[PDB]
């Protein structure tokens, strides 16, 4: 529900790149580009949250249903988490990625979680 993170920056994605099993590669290799601001990433309300740790600060808000795809890196890249929006002012694809504190794949359960509760309860 909430990780201690490390934003380490984002590259911009081609649309083709999200074509399926394009995208593992490619989210991939954008880990790879970004890993070799201190904050707390949050999973509450179907939202990603990224929260400045001292003031409670919400500094960005990502709808987890518009998230195009997320990733974990390899070996000793279990610590880095990768997650694509488009942005919601400037329209392009973004892929931004991060270094856990934690390891990576914790972050990735619980967004199937989020996700799963969310295709179930649509009935």
């Amino acid at each position: 529900k909430c990780f201690a993170v490390r934003s380490l920056g984002w590259v911009e994605m081609t649309e083709e790149e999200l074509a399926p099993g394009r995208s593992s590669v490619a989210v991939n290799n954008c880990i790879r580009q970004l890993s070799y601001k201190d904050l707390l990433l949050q999973l509450e309300d179907e939202t990603l949250k990224l929260v400045e740790p001292q003031s409670q600060a919400l500094l960005h808000a990502q709808p987890i249903i518009s998230i195009r795809v997320w990733g974990v890196g390899d070996s000793g890249r279990e610590r880095d988490f990768a997650y694509v929006a488009r942005d919601k002012l400037t329209q392009m694809l973004k892929c931004h990625v991060f270094r856990c504190e934690a390891p990576a794949k914790n972050i990735a359960t619980s967004l199937h979680e989020i996700c799963s509760k969310i295709m179930a309860e649509l009935e």
